[PDB]
C-alpha cells in the first residue's frame, strides 16, 4: 500500500482526520493540501494547495482523503481525486467500531468513538463524526455528514449530501431526503422531504 | 463453558447481537433460531425455530434472546431459563462495564455502551449502542435503553420500560414500569407506570 | 512518580473516579478522603477526612484528585491541594480518546467513552463525563463540568465553573459564559451570558 497520505483541507476537520490517520499508525508520512494555510498544522506539513492533486502528486505514492466539511465541496474534490486514479481509503479511527457486515464507500471517514452496526451501507465520502452512531440496516447516501453525538436508530435512510447535526437523533424506520439539514439536537420522528431544514423536538421545518 | 451459542431472533437486533457475540471471539459456533427465516443470516446459520428449545442441550449451547420487544423477550427468556439454559450476559468488547456493576442474565450491553459503578441491572436488560447508564442506576427486568440514551446518576427505570434513542435523564429521577420514552426525550421529573412520554422536557403525549 | 492516589470525595462521582484510576493500573493503592463516609467504598479504603490533606498526607507519597461534582467546591479543594504542593494528575480513562494536540489542566478528569479532539484546551479541574465529547478547538475554562453524553461542536467556549447537562449539545462557534447551567438536553444554538440558567430545544432562560 501507499506509505503517504495527503489530507485535503487543513481546517479543524482536517486536523481531526489527520490525527485519525496518525492514530492508525500505518502511514510513514501524513501531509495537508490547502489553498490558504502554509507551513505546518499541528505538526503536519502543508506541502501545497489542492492543485498538487492534479499537477504533482502520484496515485502510486499518495493515498488521498478529503477533509472538507462542506458536503458539496467534498463531493467535488473527492470525485476529482477518484477520476485521477488516486485511492481514497475509508479511514476508520482505532476507537471507532465498524461492523464487519457494513459496506462503506471510498473517502468516507469514521471518527473516534463512532459506531456503524450490522448491514449498514455508506456510500462515498460519508462522515460519521465524533461518537456518532449509525445503527443496524441504515443507508447513508453519498457525502452525507453525521455530526458529533448524533444517533440514527435502525433502518434509517439519509439522502445524498444531507447533514445531520450534533446531538440529533432519529426514530427507527425514518427516511431523510437529500440536501436536508437537521439542526443540532433535532429529534427526527418522521420522514423529511428533500432540501428541508428542520430542528427542534420533534424535528420540524425552521 | 459452552462452546456454542444460539441467538433467538434473527432480525436486525439479532444481527447486531450475533456480531457482538462473534466480536467476543470465544465461541466455536454462533447460530440463529428464527420462526421465520431459513438458511443463513449475515453468515450465521439459522438451524431452526424457537421450538428447538426439544433438540437443544443446555450442556452444549448458551442462549441469548435477541428480541427487541420487552414483553416477548421476557417470555422467551423465562422459557429458556426454566428449560435450564445458561443465558450469559453479553458485553461488547468496545463497551465499558464497571467491575462493581451487577448485571442480570440474558442482558446485552452493546458497542460503546457504558455501565458505571454501582449500577444494578436485572434480567434481560438491553443497553443499546452507545447508551450510558451512570453510577448507581437501577434498571429493572427487561428494560431496553435505546442507542445513545444517557442516564444520569441514581436513575431508576421500571420493569419492561423502553427508553428511546438519544433520550436523557436528570439524576435522581425515577421512571415507572411499562413506560415508553420516545427518542430525544429529556426526562427531568418522575414517570408513572404505563405512561408514554416525549419532548423536551418529557411530557405525556 | 507517586505510587498512591487519594480521591477526595466518596460520593457517586468519587466511585467513578476511583474506578477510573484503578483502570489505569499504575497506582499501588487508591484511597478515599471524605468528611462523612467511613470505612471502605467499593473496596477502596476511606482513610480519613479532607483534614488529612493539610495535616497528614505527603505530596511525595500521594497524588490527589478532587472527585467533587460541584464546580465551586472542586475549585476550592483543588486550589487548596495545589497550594499544599500536591500533584493533581490529569486522569484519563483508558476508554476515553484524548487528542495528542489537546491541552488539559491539572485535576481534570476524562471519563470512559469521553472524547477530546484536536487543539481543544481544558483548564484546571475540568470534568468531561461519561461519553461526553468535546470536539476540535474547544475551550473549557477552569472547573467546567460537561455531564454524560453532552456533545460540544467545534470551537465551543465554556466559561469558568459552568455546567453543561447530560445529553446537552452545542452547534459550532458557540460561546458560553461563566457560571452558566445548561440543563439536561439543552440544545445550545446561541451564545449564553454569565450566570444564566437555560434548558430546552432551543436552550432559553427558564
Ligand atoms: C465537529 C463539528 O462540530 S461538526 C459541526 C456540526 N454542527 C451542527 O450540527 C450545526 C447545526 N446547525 C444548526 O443547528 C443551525 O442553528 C441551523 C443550520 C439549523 C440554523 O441555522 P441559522 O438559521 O443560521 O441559525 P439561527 O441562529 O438563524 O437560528 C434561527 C432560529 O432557529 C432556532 N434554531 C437554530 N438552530 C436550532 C437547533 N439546532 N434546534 C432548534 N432550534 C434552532 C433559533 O433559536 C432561532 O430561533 P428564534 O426565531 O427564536 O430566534
Ligand atoms: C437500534 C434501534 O433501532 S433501537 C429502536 C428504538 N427506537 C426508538 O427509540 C423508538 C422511539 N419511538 C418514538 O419516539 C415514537 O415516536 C413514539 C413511540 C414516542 C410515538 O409513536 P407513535 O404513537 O407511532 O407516534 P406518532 O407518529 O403517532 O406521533 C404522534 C405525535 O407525537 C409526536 N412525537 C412522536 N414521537 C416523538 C418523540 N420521540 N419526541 C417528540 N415528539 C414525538 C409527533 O411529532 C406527533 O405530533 P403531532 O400530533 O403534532 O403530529
Ligand atoms: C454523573 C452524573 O449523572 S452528572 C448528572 C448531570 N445531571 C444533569 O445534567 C442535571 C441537569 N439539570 C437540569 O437539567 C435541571 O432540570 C435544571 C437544573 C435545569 C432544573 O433546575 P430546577 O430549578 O430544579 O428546575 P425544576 O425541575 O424545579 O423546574 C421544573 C420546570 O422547569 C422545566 N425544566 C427543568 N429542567 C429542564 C430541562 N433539563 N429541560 C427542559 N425543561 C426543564 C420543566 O418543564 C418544569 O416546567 P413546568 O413544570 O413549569 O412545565
Ligand atoms: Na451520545
Amino acid at each position: 500500500g501507499n506509505r503517504k497520505l495527503a489530507v485535503i483541507g487543513a481546517g479543524g476537520h482536517g486536523k481531526v482526520v489527520a490525527e485519525l490517520a496518525a492514530a492508525l499508525g500505518t502511514y510513514g508520512e501524513i501531509v495537508f493540501l490547502d489553498d490558504r494555510t502554509q507551513g505546518s498544522v499541528n505538526g503536519f506539513p502543508v506541502i501545497g494547495t489542492t492543485l498538487l492533486l492534479e499537477n504533482s502528486l502520484s496515485p502510486e505514492q499518495f493515498d488521498i482523503t478529503v477533509a472538507v466539511g462542506n458536503n458539496r465541496i467534498r463531493r467535488q474534490i473527492t470525485e476529482n481525486a477518484a477520476a485521477l486514479g488516486f485511492k481514497l481509503p475509508v479511514l476508520i479511527h482505532p476507537d471507532a467500531t465498524v461492523s464487519p457486515s457494513a459496506i462503506i464507500g471510498q473517502g468516507s471517514v469514521v471518527m473516534a468513538k463512532a459506531v456503524v452496526q450490522a448491514g449498514s451501507v455508506l456510500k462515498d465520502g460519508v462522515i460519521v463524526n465524533t461518537a456518532a452512531t449509525v445503527d443496524h440496516d441504515c443507508l447513508l447516501d453519498a457525502f452525507v455528514h453525521i455530526s458529533p453525538g448524533a444517533h440514527l436508530s435502525g433502518n434509517t435512510r439519509i439522502g445524498e449530501e444531507s447533514r445531520i447535526g450534533t446531538g440529533a437523533c432519529s426514530r427507527q424506520q425514518t427516511t431523510v431526503g437529500s440536501g436536508v439539514t437537521a439542526g443540532a439536537g433535532a429529534v427526527i420522528v418522521c420522514d423529511i422531504p428533500d432540501g428541508m431544514t428542520v430542528a427542534g423536538n420533534p424535528a420540524k421545518p425552521l
